[PDB]
């Protein structure tokens, strides 16, 4: 359907999906399954798209949408209501609870342990990726990273992700080896976000890494892209214990 199913050795206890722009009600340039409430779309259309998502994904409960600020804070999903959802990642060990990260070029990373008793979702735009959102998400697991699986969701691929030296400086400041992921391209660099994610995951001992095959910018029939469209919708990536 509209939904991507992660190609990873997913535990029996785990369910996951990642939305596309297909199968909603929003008009261009939000066309059609826009899940974003802060990008200037009709709030009634977004509401209806979030309902279509809930049904298409057979989610057991409403996704816990975060107040994403492109940082490295993780929200442990211990039960609604929540005082503050100011975070760029969520962690769950609670059956039926849905971790959700909202993107349109930023890397969504979905995580679970081999046992299929812990899950998480992280929003890794370059700012949060650089800051350590993936490392902070992995550090919320009780299980050792050797037993953690990660799935690199649809993000802006290295064909498309032109950045200035400012972004390269920021990553190399934290871990010089990030240099490998930035390739000179005119007066700017092409950044490999999947490569930077693989670096950070390896840094905390996550070795079992899947996905990384998509490009939100290039695959315009399937994804919104902030870089491509500027005014556009948002996809989201979801994981839960069944
Ligand atoms: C992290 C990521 O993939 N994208 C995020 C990033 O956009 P980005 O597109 O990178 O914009 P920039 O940060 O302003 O710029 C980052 C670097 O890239 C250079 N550049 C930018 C645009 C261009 O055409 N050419 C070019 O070279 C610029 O000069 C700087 O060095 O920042 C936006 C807020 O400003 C976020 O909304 C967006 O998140 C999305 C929605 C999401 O959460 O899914």
């Amino acid at each position: 359907s509209k939904l991507i199913v992660p190609q990873w050795p997913q535990p029996k206890g785990v369910a996951a999906c990642s939305s596309t722009r297909i199968g909603g009600v929003s008009l261009p340039p939000y066309d059609s399954l826009n899940l974003g409430a802060h990008c200037g779309d009709n709030p009634d259309h977004v509401e209806e798209n979030r309902k279509r998502l809930f049904a298409a994904g057979n989610l057991p409960s409403k996704p816990v949408w975060l107040e994403q600020v492109h940082g490295k804070d993780v929200l442990k999903l211990t039960g609604e209501p929540y005082a503050s959802k100011r975070a760029d990642a969520s962690y769950s060990n609670t059956p039926g609870t849905v971790c959700a990260v909202m993107t349109a070029d930023a890397l969504p990373v979905l995580f679970c342990n081999r046992a299929g008793t812990e899950v998480a979702a992280a929003h890794a735009g370059w700012r949060g990726l650089c800051a350590g959102v993936l490392e902070e998400t992995v550090s919320c697991f009780a299980d050792n990273p050797e037993n953690i699986l990660a799935w690199l969701g649809p993000a802006i691929g290295p064909r498309a992700f032109e950045v200035g030296g400012e972004v390269r400086e920021a990553f190399m400041a934290v871990d010089a080896k990030a240099s490998a992921a930035f390739i000179q391209h005119g007066d700017k660099y092409l950044a490999d976000i999947y490569q930077l994610a693989r670096q950070r995951l390896a840094n905390v001992g996550v070795e079992q890494i899947f996905g990384g095959d998509r490009c939100t910018y290039t695959e315009n029939e399937t994804f919104f892209s902030y870089r491509r469209d500027k005014t556009t919708g948002r996809m989201a990536s979801f994981i839960w214990l069944i």
